[PDB]
């Protein structure tokens, strides 16, 4: 039935400015907590502010050195630091920005508090709409990530769950948590995403894990324009399969919101009924679940998607006029809740759908 929810969210967050130009926008993560408090969602969630996590912390994935770095360089001593921004791959996609390490233990510290929270079973659901920040790497920022907040929250729950399921709907390829587990069984990672000269490059079909991981990582590759009838009749049969095959005791959602109709960087056509399909089906399987945020660049659509994922959570019905709010003119000129689809053809023709799943069906009978 329905569950007990506790969402981490820091009133800092939404000043985090990565620069002029840049896509990344933390303030969209202030305009969901704010459409969320006048929905009256705070009602029936347990709110925490989360710990600024520590370098030791992010050290139990990120090396010593990268960690180090991302705690000493700031706009002032770059120039000291030319040597090393080349080495972490800090640069115009994961820029210096004042408040930088504060941000990244902001973002870290709400999903491994969620992850702590389910592991001691006081909350069947732990949300962080500032993570799921899945493209950084052991000893690398990428696509505007710099700690994977991910992984970290995923090693806290492999202290209680043998295995743990990670799905990831943001429109980009999870590659960094898909690299960080691509050896182990213990974690299987499922990432739907768009798949031809689109970044970050990886999560091809036939990229399936290695070693003791092989047949434990599953990669669905989409083309432009996926809309919800289509997204919708391959994410319940491959979900199920997984969860049949697998059996894990705890799943990590990352939510990213680019895969939206509409979104500045993404080329998806999904509405936000069709993306919060994904958690009402994962919500299905009554598993500690950890829904974690990501991508989303046209942040009214992120604001409006992750308030309706926060209600499908608390299995609360909102309805579609948006309630007055601090932010109530970037919703304009309707002033709803709910999103339309364009006009865009959708390239995933229904036989190329099915023949992914298929094969990606053949790859699941592989499992123990
Ligand atoms: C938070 C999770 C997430 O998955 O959503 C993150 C998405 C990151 C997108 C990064 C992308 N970067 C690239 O394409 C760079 C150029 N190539 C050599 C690598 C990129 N960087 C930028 C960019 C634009 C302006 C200023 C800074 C970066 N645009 C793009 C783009 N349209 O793909
Ligand atoms: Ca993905
Ligand atoms: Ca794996
Ligand atoms: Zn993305």
């Amino acid at each position: 039935g329905k569950k007990k929810v506790c969402y981490y969210y820091d009133g800092d967050i939404g000043n985090y400015y990565y620069g002029q130009g840049h896509p990344m926008k933390p303030h969209r993560i202030r305009m969901t907590h704010n459409l969320l408090l006048n929905y009256g969602l705070y009602r029936k969630m347990e709110i925490y502010r989360p710990h600024k996590a520590t370098a030791e912390e992010m050290t139990k994935y990120h090396s010593d050195e990268y960690i180090k770095f991302l705690r000493s360089i700031r706009p002032d001593n770059m120039s000291e630091y030319s040597k090393q921004m080349q080495r972490f791959n800090v640069g115009e996609d994961c820029p210096v920005f004042d408040g930088l390490f504060e941000f990244c233990q902001l973002s870290t510290g709400g999903s491994v508090a969620g992850a702590v929270k389910l592991n001691r079973q006081q909350t069947d659901m732990a949300v962080n709409w500032a993570g799921g920040l899945h493209h950084a790497k052991k000893s690398e920022a990428s696509g505007f990530c710099y700690v994977n907040d991910i992984v970290l929250a995923i090693l806290e729950l492999l202290k209680y769950h043998q295995r743990v399921l990670y799905i990831d709907i943001d429109i980009h390829h999870g590659d960094g948590v898909e690299e960080a587990f691509y050896t182990t069984d213990r974690v299987m990672t499922v990432s739907f995403h768009k798949y031809g000269e689109y970044f970050p490059g990886t999560g091809d079909l036939r990229d399936i894990g290695a070693g003791k991981g092989k047949y434990y990582a599953v990669n669905f590759p989409m083309r432009d324009g996926i809309d919800d009838e289509s997204y919708g009749q391959i994410f319940k049969p491959i979900i199920s399969k997984v969860m049949e095959m697998y059996q894990p005791s705890a799943v990590v959602l990352q939510c990213g919101a680019d895969s939206l109709s509409g979104d500045r960087l993404g080329c998806f056509n999904l509405t936000v009924k069709g993306h919060a399909k994904c958690v009402e089906v994962v919500k299905t399987f009554n598993l500690p679940l950890l829904m974690l945020g990501g991508g989303g660049y046209t942040i009214r659509n992120v604001a409006r998607c992750w308030t309706y994922e926060t209600a499908v959570a608390l299995d609360c019905e909102i309805p579609n006029e948006l309630p007055y709010n601090d932010y109530f003119e970037y919703f304009g000129p309707d002033f709803k809740l709910h999103i339309s689809p364009s006009n865009m053809t959708n390239q995933n023709t229904p036989e190329y759908m099915e023949k992914i799943k298929q094969r990606l069906f053949e790859n699941l009978r592989m499992l123990p």
